[PDB]
């Protein structure tokens, strides 16, 4: 009854789906250029993390982009955020969005090719993060638009980078290089953009070769803290998030 | 209801409150010079706290001190240690000292201006902390005068420091200078004296620019887990710390 | 009713115990050379960690190896690893190593003389954290030999070193160095080896001279977020690490 990968990989405008040897690769894009942050890649990433967590075959999990950006472009037009009834649809998306990723039970793998300024937490929430040289990371779309980081921003950089920089990086507009993402924890690794796939791939076959149980349940043990505060706190961001927005007009 | 500006601003003899377009200064001192640690201050911080935080009025918040440091000395006499029922004053204050912080629902930028000694977490707490090239952070009068740290260092260090870190920051003496409080994530900007308030302001500026429910939201969703470990723990922390006190 | 300092110092094949002046070092070791990992030495720390929490003089706790490593070697045969009731022996006494550590009401030192791969989590749980500049830390037995890190590696490693480096390090068969520890806040001091226990033993004998319960509660008051964290995660991830070590 879930749904096979031949069923999904092709469902996704915005999401490439590329499997070899259990390793699924999951490329962001639009139009085959770096990937521009619209309603639908938020709607397409909600389902799509779903169909991945369901499918016993995807063994290791890669999250990249393409082009000289991972996402630092949107396009703030495609999105309805005037009226509570069109944000109780973000905010049931946006609940998918993170909770599906979070319900994924194989190791998650982030290869930042470049800059991200738009779902930043979606890379950081993996279990390895792999950046290039180029990567950076900015809450970009939240508090520099007079929105609130409520999306779960407001719970991923606290509990990654901890909470006075967590607190800072969201209302300061800092944008963070990779040596500093690397120096604050939220990177493992920073590579050449040459390098940087190579890493993921190499990184992921050996996770791939270890025992089945092992290895989803390498994932499930590792994800409790993530969980437990995204469950009390995420669902409150959001509401308040959306109060602040409907004010606005 | 809530007191006015106009009211508080002058009710607090250890702290001047300045507000210009929504940005309120808020500058600890003890007759003009840098602040001395006191059951008057402590008080009045709790007091004072809870007027911030019911005044809408208030768009962001800049706390201070005054002088060479920003709290690096403290009178003991001024505290009642020996019994219970002086405990539970200093314990019921404790709370609303820490607790009407948390209840603040703007942004709240620190700027250290030197030394602190004596709760230095309560700039710690802070959204955005900025220190002086000067400034040092110490968990002065709790372990090492022999008394716990129990009045929510015992939170707040490894909460933002990291598990062991904050212990051993408590547990040791440890003084951090302004780039150790950087480097370990305290502190967000290490700044030239001069620089320091210049800088506060210029962030502040820009936050209170933000829409009105923005900025306000902003703050709530930030504090969530610093107050659920708060109210977890705080209590606990400071009825130990008496205990042990009232052994001395 | 406890059992007293003289019944329980000579009870341990793998533990050497040394009490001076309220100060316990605590010694690991395989017939006086650093230790081998196996299940006797396993259940043995968490009956010994008992006795030690429950005993009222021991004022301060160092926990060291000896030799060239902590502990860098395991004998995996010492275990039963293939059926449920024989995990459910390891599960049991696998929380009380943690929970019976966590349970001691003072506070403790570690010294870590070296190469640590077995269990490195038992001296980065400690209030104060020391190694030699020979020292390194690995989570051995669980990813590298496609095991689950199930057994407190999963609460312990993303609480000391963060999310990212947490997660990253039991998934890739990170090591780190004295120094990289010391960077990632998991070690506070780095020393030569002939400065380690002499420097344990300084700020051991300077935390003794605390007051009793400022001491005692120092500890207490210190602990609460990785007490949460083990009770709400510790058996989840045991029982889910015996569930893929039994289908292997
Ligand atoms: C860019 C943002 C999202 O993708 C949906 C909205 C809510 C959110 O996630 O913050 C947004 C502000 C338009
Ligand atoms: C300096 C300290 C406080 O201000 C009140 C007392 C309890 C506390 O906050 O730790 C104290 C020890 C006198
Ligand atoms: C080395 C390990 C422990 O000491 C007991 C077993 C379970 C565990 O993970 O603690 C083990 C895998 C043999
Ligand atoms: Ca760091």
């Amino acid at each position: 009854l879930a749904t096979p990968f031949q069923e999904y990989s092709q469902k996704y405008e915005n999401i490439r789906l590329e499997r070899d040897g259990g390793v699924l690769l999951v490329t962001v894009h639009t139009e085959g250029k770096s990937l521009v942050w619209t309603s639908t890649a938020h709607d397409e990433l909600a389902y799509c993390f779903h169909d991945i967590a369901c499918d016993r075959e995807n063994k290791v999990v890669i999250l990249t982009g393409t082009g000289p950006s991972f996402c630092n472009e949107i396009d703030f037009t495609s999105f309805n955020l005037g009226t509570p009834h069109d944000w109780d649809e973000i905010i049931f998306e946006g609940q998918r969005l993170l909770n599906n990723l979070l319900s994924i039970e194989v190791p998650v793998i982030a290869a930042v090719n470049g800059p991200v300024t738009n779902a930043p937490e979606i890379p950081v929430m993996s279990d390895i993060v792999l950046a290039a040289e180029s990567a950076t990371f900015q809450d970009g779309p939240h508090f520099p638009s007079g929105i609130v980081p409520g999306d779960g921003a407001h719970v991923v950089w606290p509990h990654v980078l901890g909470s006075n920089r967590g607190r800072y990086f969201l209302l300061t507009g800092q944008e963070l290089d990779a040596r500093t993402a690397l120096d604050y924890g939220a990177v493992n690794e920073v590579l050449s953009e040459q390098e940087l796939l190579p890493r993921a791939w190499e990184l992921a076959r050996g996770i791939a070769e270890k025992p089945l149980l092992a290895r989803r349940y390498a994932r499930k043990v590792l994800t409790r803290q993530l969980r437990r505060v995204m469950e009390a706190d995420l669902s409150l961001g959001l509401a308040h998030e959306a109060l602040a927005a409907i004010d606005l007009g």
